[PDB]
């Protein structure tokens, strides 16, 4: 898996994307990689903001399906023309598919200006593809037409310069360091995992499980910050508030409405609490935890910004949990494993974790119905 290290580039906040070929003769575009989301969609009108885009009259490959899809989503919206056509992966496996693919004509909020991606790849499952579930997102069809085994794992590495890897169909062992830890899939739609227990410096903020979860808890490259639900955001901030009372800070602050800054060097990572999620386990009352630091959650803009913040869709694990983890996309065994991340950022002191077993009851009750 070797030639699949380091195929993903980014900048900080906009993503991590990965270089991939549609069409013949080829045309080379960079895609953001988002396993919080289905569809395969890929700029194809001369938007000023775009590097490059897909030129469907190149093509000789190209197969038009004739329908249009209209995706509006919390933060913006894309529209576009349904198609199939040859895709490949430069520095993934050795493949070609004939897959969906979206030809974006319409966009707004979509595309970062000054980013270097063209671009989205959805990871998740039918359920939650557009128009409908009947349109087979990508990696589906990968796996239906080659050799490629039913999963993938990501380590995002952050820093500016961003990089990761995407290894697609299997687990390079370089990557991470002592055992990987599995949650399950709780459902096929988005991926959808169960967290059962919370920890701010080892202290239990004592919730209904359910709240972790209300309305679900997703692991999603396609967002930068560890988000929370509105509830559970509130007991947390109480805690890290508390847990760092050796300075003061804003209200707007903990709200990600306002940075807050030190002279550079001097940056106080000990006053600042590590974090746990405990995740449902393989076995009946087992589960195991993982633990990030401030160096994950305290994101730099020396000034920083507060990268946990409020939700009304759930929790969502994005980029803050993911950096300081190898994350196994297990799709065939309908898991997901953890490990402690070899490329992540920790100092002589603490250390991004992760430990099992542990005992946990009632962890079928967390789940939100
Ligand atoms: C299945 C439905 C409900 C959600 O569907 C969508 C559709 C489009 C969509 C995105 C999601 C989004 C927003 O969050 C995620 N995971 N992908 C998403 C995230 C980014 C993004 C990711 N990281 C950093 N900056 C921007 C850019 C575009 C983008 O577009």
């Amino acid at each position: 898996f070797v030639e699949m290290v380091d195929n993903l580039r980014g900048k900080s906040g906009q993503g991590y994307y990965v270089e991939m070929t549609v069409g013949s003769p080829p045309q080379t575009l960079n895609i953001l990689v988002d396993t919080g989301s289905s569809n395969f969609a890929v700029g194809a009108a001369p938007h000023p903001f775009l590097h490059r885009y897909y030129q469907r009259q190149l093509s000789s490959t190209y197969r038009d399906l004739r329908k249009g899809v209209y995706v509006p989503y919390t933060q913006g919206k894309w529209e576009g023309e349904l198609g199939t056509d040859l895709v490949s992966i430069p520095h993934g496996p050795n493949v070609t598919v004939r897959a969906n693919i979206a030809a974006i004509t319409e966009s707004d909020k979509f595309f970062i200006n000054g980013s270097n991606w063209e671009g989205i790849l959805g990871l998740a499952y039918a359920e939650i593809a557009r128009p409908d579930d009947s349109l087979e997102p990508f990696f589906d069809s990968l796996v239906k037409q080659t050799h490629v085994p039913n999963l993938f794992s990501l380590q995002l590495c952050g820093a500016a310069s961003v990089g990761g890897s995407m290894i697609i169909g299997g687990i390079d062992h370089s990557l991470y360091t002592g055992s990987l830890w599995y949650t399950p899939i709780r459902r096929e739609w988005y991926y959808e995992v169960i967290i059962v227990r919370v920890e701010i410096n080892g202290q239990d903020l004592k919730m209904d499980c359910k709240e972790y979860n209300y309305d679900k808890s997703i692991v999603d490259s396609g967002t930068t910050n560890l988000r929370l639900p509105k509830k559970v955001f509130e007991a947390a901030v109480k805690s890290i508030k508390a847990a760092s009372s050796t300075e003061k800070f804003p209200d707007g602050f903990w709200l990600g409405e306002q940075l807050v800054c030190w002279q550079a060097g001097t940056t106080p990572w000990n006053i600042f609490p590590v974090i746990s999620l405990y995740l449902m386990g393989e076995v009946t009352n087992q589960s195991f935890r993982i633990t990030i630091l401030p160096q994950q959650y305290l994101r730099p803009v020396d000034c920083y910004k507060f990268a946990i913040s409020q939700s009304s869709t759930g929790t969502v694990m994005g980029a803050v949990i993911m950096e300081g983890f190898y994350v196994v996309f297990d799709r065939a065994r309908k898991r997901i494993g953890f490990a402690v991340s070899a490329c992540h950022v920790h100092d002589e002191f603490r250390t991004a974790a992760v430990e099992g077993p542990f005992v946990t009851l009632d962890m079928e009750d967390c789940g939100y119905n």
